[PDB]
C-alpha cells in the first residue's frame, strides 16, 4: 500500500495537462503543487503533468482529464505509478501533425488560430507520443505530438519554436478518438449516473473477483424517463467507460423485419453477446417490442414477446452479460418483464433542474465561440420545462440566427471557405432572447420534483411554528436513534389552516429547503380534475413518484376543494364522502414509515373537511397560521422588494405600522402597484424627452442620456390609496372559534404528583 | 388605569411606610401621577372596533 500507486478518478477541471491530488496523500508523499510530475502507464507510455492540491479529491485516487486518460491505455479503477522529476527542462523544437478525420471540413492555417493561444502562459508539459485536444471555432480538433528533439519530458517555453509542417496523417489503429462518448458529455443526472456506476462497474470491471464473491449480480436494468433525456447517451457512455463488448438492439429495426427474421436477429444477438463476455446489451424502445397484452393483436408479436421472455430467463448462466433497456413510461411494458430474474432494477431519469440546465448549456457551448454579452446562468434560470434536447435545439437556433443576421458574412463567404470567418463570429445575448420566443418545450405537463429555493428569511416571524415544523420533520431524519431508544412512532402528517394569503405554501417550501428534501406540489385543479373525470387511480401513481424521490415533502394544496365544489357540506345530501379523499386515505394507510415521506395539507375552510382525515396515523397535527404581525409585515415588505431598485429615502417600518390587518397578498399587491406607477412615469418621461424635444437635433446626441426614475416616496404615497383589506372581521372570528373548539384543557393545568415522605 | 396607580401608590406610601413616623409629617407630600404615555400604551390593547365591514357596506 505504498502511496505512489494511484487509482484513476474523474477530474472536475477541464485542462488538458493538469492532474489533481488530495492534501494528506501529497503531504505523506512529500510533493508540492509547483512540481511537474511524470506518470507511467501500460505499454511503456507516459504522460507528464502539473499536479495541484484539492479538498474534494479523495486520498487513494488521482483525478485526471480524459485526454490524459486515453493517452495511457488506462481506464478508471486501474493503477498508475508516479515519479517526480525536477530534471524537466525546456525544449528545442515542437513538431505536431493534424489528423485527417478531424480536419475534413476545416481549412487554412491552424498555427496562430489554435496552437498559439494554446501554449500561451500555461507552461504545458508535453511529451513525444501524446495526443491533446483544442476546442474553439465551432470545432474540436486533435493533434499528436510526433517528433521532439530533446528528452521526452519537457516544458513548453515561449522561446521554443513550434513546427507545424507536414501532411495531416492518420492515427494508429489502437488509438481512441472523440467518436465515442465519455462521462463528461452528460449533465444534470449525477445521482442516477452514480447509481448506474454502482450497479454496473463492479461486476463488469472485476468479473473473476465478483465470480469468486458468489453473490448474484443484477442482470436487468430499466431506464425510463420523458423523451429526449439522453438515455441512449448514458448507456453508450457507460459502455465506453467499461470497455466491454457493446451491442445495440433497436426496436423498430426488429419489428420492420419478417416473421422468422426477428427471432433470428434476437437469437444471433444474444449468442454473439454471450461469445464476447463481458458484454452490455442495450434494447432501445422496449415498448415497440413488448407492449401490454391487450395491445398486441395477432400471433407473431406475442410470439416475439415470448421469445424475449425465454431468452431473458435463459440468460441466467453466470455469463457476465448485462441487459439494459430504455422506455418512455413504465406503464406500457408487459408486466411479465417486471419479475425477478428479469428487468427488476429501475432507474428514473427525470427532467433536469436549473443547475442541470446550466451544465447542459455549458456542454453544448464548448466549440461555439461566444460573445461576452451573454449570461448562461440567466438563460438556465429562464428555460423552464426544457429537456436537454430542447436546449441543444435552442443553441442550434441561436447560432443559426447569428449566422443569418450577418448577411455581410454570407457575402464574405459566398463559396470560399475561411476558418477565420467562423473564428470572427460570436453570438449575442439578443440571439438567445429571440430563441426563447420560438422555443416550444415538451415538459410543461410534467410534475416538477426538485428542492425549493425559498429560505426562512423570506418568511417573517412564526417562530413557534418554525420550531414545531422542524421538530416534526427534521428530527426523525437526523436522529432516528432517539426514537429507537424512547420507542415512539414519529408522526406522519400536518394540516395547516387559516385565512387566505398568509404563507402556507412558503412554509412548506421553507421546511423542504431546511431539511434538503424534494418537494411535490398538487394544486386544487388536479384534485377537481380527478373528481370530474372519475380518474382517481392516478393517486397511487402520485404516491409512487413520492416513494421514488425519498426523502420528500408531499404538499396537497386546497384539500377542501371537492367538498366546497360538491355542495359546501350542504348540497347533494351526502356528508364527507369522496372518491379522491378515500383513495388518499387508502394510500396513507398503505405506506411504510421508514421511507421518510412527509405529507402536508392546507385548507381555508377547516369545518367542511372530512373528519376521517384527522384520526391518528394520518394528518393529526393542527397548526393555526394567523394574519402577520408587525415585524412579519416588515419582513414581507423587505422580501417582496429585493428585485426592485428602492430608494433609500423610503421608510418601511412606518409602512408596517399603518397596515394593521393586511395579509401577505395585500402587501405584494401594493408593492407591484407602486412598481407599475414607476414604470408608467419612466415610459411617459422617455417618450417625451426623446421624441418631443427635437426631431432634427441641435446637439449631436441626447445631452441627458440618463434614466430618471427609481421607486421613491410619492409612488408608495400614491399607491396607498388603492389598497384594501381582503379578510373581514367575521371571517377572522370564524377561525378563532374553530381554534377554540380544539382548545387544550380545562382544570388540568394544576396537575401535580403527590410528594409524601 | 391612572386612578388605580394613584390610589395603590398613596395607600402604600402612607400606611406601609411607617406606623410610628420618623419625621414629624410625610416628607414627600406630593401626588405622583398624571395621565402619561404608559397609560395609553397599556389601555390600547383593550380597544376594539364596534362597527364591522358589512354594516358599513349596508
Ligand atoms: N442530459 C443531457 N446531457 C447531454 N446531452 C443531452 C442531455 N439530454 C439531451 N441531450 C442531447 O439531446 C439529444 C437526446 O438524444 P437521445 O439520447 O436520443 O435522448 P433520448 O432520451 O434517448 O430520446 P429518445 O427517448 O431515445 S426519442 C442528444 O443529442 C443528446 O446529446
Ligand atoms: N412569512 C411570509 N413572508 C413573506 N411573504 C409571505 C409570508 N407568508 C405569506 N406571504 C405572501 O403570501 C403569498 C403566497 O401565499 P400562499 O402561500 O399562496 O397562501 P395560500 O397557501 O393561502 O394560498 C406570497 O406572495 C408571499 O409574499
Ligand atoms: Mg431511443
Amino acid at each position: 500500500n505504498r502511496p505512489n500507486r494511484l487509482i484513476v478518478d474523474e477530474a472536475i477541471n477541464e485542462d488538458n495537462s493538469v492532474v489533481s491530488l488530495s492534501q494528506p496523500k501529497m503531504d505523506e508523499l512529500q510533493l508540492f503543487r509547483g512540481d511537474t510530475v511524470l506518470l507511467k502507464g501500460k505499454k511503456r507510455r507516459e504522460a507528464v503533468c502539473i499536479v495541484l492540491s484539492d479538498d474534494t479529491c479523495s486520498d487513494e485516487k488521482i483525478r485526471m482529464n480524459r485526454v490524459v486518460r486515453n493517452n495511457l491505455r488506462v481506464r478508471l479503477g486501474d493503477v498508475i505509478s508516479i515519479q517526480p522529476c525536477p530534471d524537466v527542462k525546456y525544449g528545442k523544437r515542437i513538431h505536431v501533425l493534424p489528423i485527417d478525420d478531424t480536419v475534413e471540413g476545416i481549412t487554412g492555417n491552424l498555427f496562430e488560430v489554435y496552437l498559439k493561444p494554446y501554449f500561451l502562459e500555461a507552461y504545458r508539459p508535453i511529451r513525444k507520443g501524446d495526443i491533446f485536444l483544442v476546442r474553439g471555432g465551432m470545432r474540436a480538433v486533435e493533434f499528436k505530438v510526433v517528433e521532439t528533439d530533446p528528452s521526452p519530458y519537457c516544458i513548453v517555453a515561449p522561446d521554443t519554436v513550434i513546427h507545424c509542417e507536414g501532411e495531416p496523417i492518420k492515427r494508429e489503429d489502437e488509438e481512441e478518438s472523440l467518436n465515442e462518448v465519455g462521462y463528461d458529455d452528460i449533465g444534470g443526472c449525477r445521482k442516477q449516473l452514480a447509481q448506474i456506476k454502482e450497479m454496473v462497474e463492479l461486476p463488469l470491471r472485476h468479473p473473476a473477483l465478483f465470480k469468486a464473491i458468489g453473490v448474484k449480480p443484477p442482470r436487468g436494468i430499466l431506464l425510463y424517463g420523458p423523451p429526449g433525456t439522453g438515455k441512449t447517451l448514458i448507456a453508450r457512455a457507460v459502455a465506453n467507460e467499461t470497455g466491454a463488448f457493446f451491442f445495440l438492439i433497436n426496436g423498430p429495426e426488429i419489428m420492420s423485419k419478417l416473421a422468422g427474421e426477428s427471432e433470428s436477429n434476437l437469437r444471433k444477438a444474444f449468442e454473439e453477446a454471450e461469445k464476447n463476455a463481458p458484454a452490455i446489451i442495450f434494447i432501445d424502445e422496449l415498448d415497440a417490442i413488448a407492449p401490454k397484452r391487450e395491445k398486441t393483436h395477432g400471433e407473431v408479436e406475442r410470439r416475439i414477446v415470448s421469445q424475449l421472455l425465454t431468452l431473458m430467463d435463459g440468460l441466467k448462466q453466470r455469463a457476465h452479460v448485462i441487459v439494459m433497456a430504455a422506455t418512455n413510461r413504465p406503464n406500457s411494458i408487459d408486466p411479465a418483464l417486471r419479475r425477478f430474474g428479469r428487468f427488476d432494477r429501475e432507474v428514473d431519469i427525470g427532467i433536469p433542474d436549473a443547475t442541470g440546465r446550466l451544465e447542459i448549456l455549458q456542454i453544448h457551448t464548448k466549440n461555439m465561440k461566444l460573445a461576452d454579452d451573454v449570461d448562461l446562468e440567466q438563460v438556465a434560470n429562464e428555460t423552464h420545462g426544457h429537456v436537454g434536447a430542447d436546449l441543444a435545439a435552442l443553441c442550434s437556433e441561436a447560432a443559426l440566427q447569428a449566422i443569418r443576421k450577418k448577411m455581410d458574412l454570407i457575402d464574405l463567404e459566398d463559396e470560399t471557405i475561411d476558418a477565420e470567418v467562423m473564428n470572427s463570429l460570436a453570438v449575442t445575448m439578443d440571439d438567445f432572447r429571440w430563441a426563447l420566443s420560438q422555443s416550444n418545450p415538451s415538459a410543461l405537463r410534467e410534475t416538477v420534483v426538485e428542492v425549493p429555493q425559498v429560505t426562512w428569511e423570506d418568511i417573517g416571524g412564526l417562530e413557534d411554528v418554525k420550531r414545531e415544523l422542524q421538530e416534526l420533520v427534521q428530527y426523525p431524519v437526523e436522529h432516528p436513534d432517539k426514537f429507537l431508544k424512547f420507542g415512539m412512532t414519529p408522526s406522519k402528517g400536518v394540516l395547516f389552516y387559516g385565512p387566505p394569503g398568509c404563507g402556507k405554501t412558503l412554509l412548506a417550501k421553507a421546511i423542504a429547503n431546511e431539511c434538503q428534501a424534494n418537494f411535490i406540489s398538487i394544486k386544487g385543479p388536479e384534485l377537481l380534475t380527478m373528481w370530474f373525470g372519475e380518474s382517481e387511480a392516478n393517486v397511487r401513481e402520485i404516491f409512487d413518484k413520492a416513494r421514488q424521490a425519498a426523502p420528500c415533502v408531499l404538499f396537497f394544496d386546497e384539500l377542501d376543494s371537492i367538498a366546497k365544489a360538491r355542495g359546501g357540506n350542504i348540497g347533494d345530501g351526502g356528508g364527507a364522502a369522496d372518491r379522491v379523499i378515500n383513495q388518499i386515505l387508502t394510500e396513507m394507510d398503505g405506506m411504510s414509515t421508514k421511507k421518510n415521506v412527509f405529507i402536508i395539507g392546507a385548507t381555508n375552510r377547516p369545518d367542511i373537511i372530512d373528519p376521517a382525515i384527522l384520526r391518528p396515523g394520518r394528518l393529526d397535527q393542527l397548526i393555526y397560521i394567523p394574519l402577520p404581525d408587525e415585524k412579519s409585515r416588515v419582513a414581507i415588505l423587505k422580501a417582496n422588494l429585493r428585485k426592485s431598485p428602492v430608494a433609500k429615502d423610503v421608510d418601511l417600518e412606518f409602512l408596517a405600522k399603518m397596515t394593521n390587518g393586511f395579509s401577505g397578498a395585500d402587501l405584494t399587491e401594493i408593492c407591484q402597484r407602486a412598481c407599475k406607477l414607476a414604470i408608467r412615469e419612466s415610459i411617459e418621461s422617455e417618450i417625451r424627452r426623446e421624441r418631443e424635444r427635437q426631431t432634427n437635433p441641435s446637439a449631436m446626441e441626447v445631452e441627458e442620456d440618463d434614466p430618471v426614475p427609481e421607486i421613491r416616496r410619492d409612488h408608495f404615497e400614491e399607491a396607498m390609496r388603492f389598497a384594501r383589506r381582503s379578510v373581514s372581521d367575521n371571517d377572522i372570528r370564524k377561525y378563532e372559534m374553530f381554534a377554540q373548539t380544539l382548545q387544550q384543557s380545562r382544570g388540568f393545568g394544576s396537575f401535580r404528583f403527590p410528594s409524601g415522605n
